């Protein structure tokens, strides 16, 4: 039922964790996409939803946090996966990232981010993994730096990161489907937001994180289901004020 599997496929059951706000568009393409390519690719697989409705800035890892803590406690792997990058090569490992996190949208082979310590758009770790760098920052609101923290959790955890080797469709190995003129970044840096941003945040994050799951719908489209789970997420406005205003 809940997982998408066949009784020959490896156990290993991949949450799909996908960091959602109003791109109905792409989800459309996105969900039997990525059915179509887990599933020749015999990996066992749900996908989250992951719909951020409060009314704060978009918080990509946070909203990680509460998929993390919201699958199925039978998930033993996750991928943070951007809603709008498709993977075109089925060469790229989705399997089980035993030895570390596996982060697919390497800088090699990514559209537009190229450096070195990048590890955003599609990246895999284990749940043990996941919880030894206790998760995800949550004083990440807008576009940025999420990512480059949570390089630093897994360097500072001792994981080896690792990223697709002997791949040959360089930048043409994942659609992005993003217009920046359609889909505005939110890159403001309000205030003090433009130094926390860099700042070594030793207390917070998948153990700390505060919302509430308003809804939890079932959804189908086009034949692929999902689960979309309509996330209110907390904001103490004293911690991080830039949360607030978009
Ligand atoms: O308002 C937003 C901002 C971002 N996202 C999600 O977060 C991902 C990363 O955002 P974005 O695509 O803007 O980052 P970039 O293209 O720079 O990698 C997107 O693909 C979406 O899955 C979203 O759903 N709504
Ligand atoms: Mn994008």
């Amino acid at each position: 039922e809940h997982w998408e599997e066949d009784a020959s496929w490896g156990p290993h059951r991949l949450a799909v964790l996908v960091p959602f706000r109003e791109r109905f568009e792409e989800l459309l393409v996105f969900v039997p996409h990525m059915r179509r390519f887990l599933s020749r690719k015999k990996i066992r697989h749900h996908i989250y939803v992951l719909n951020q409705v409060d009314h704060f800035r978009f918080n990509r890892a946070a909203l990680i946090n509460v998929g993390f803590l919201e699958s199925s406690n039978s998930t033993d792997y996750i991928a943070m996966h951007d809603v709008d990058l498709l993977p075109l090569n089925e060469e790229l490992d989705y399997g089980f990232p035993e030895a570390g996190p596996f982060h697919v949208a390497s800088p090699e082979l990514h559209p537009l981010y190229h450096y070195k310590t990048y590890v955003g758009g599609i990246l895999l770790l284990s749940k043990q993994h996941y919880r030894l760098c206790n998760g995800m920052s949550n004083r990440f609101w807008g576009w940025g730096r999420e990512d480059d923290e949570f390089y630093r959790r897994i360097k500072g955890a001792g994981l080896q990161l690792f990223r697709p080797s002997g791949i040959t469709t360089g930048y043409k190995t994942f659609r992005h489907l993003h217009d920046p003129a359609w889909r505005k970044r939110d890159q403001k840096r309000i205030a003090a937001q433009k130094q926390e941003q860099f700042k070594v945040d030793r207390e917070g994050g998948l153990n700390t994180v505060k919302y509430h799951v308003a809804s939890r719908t079932a959804l189908s489209v086009g034949g692929a289901p999902c689960t979309v789970l309509n996330i209110m997420l907390d904001c103490d406005k004293t911690a991080t004020p830039w949360c607030t205003f978009s």
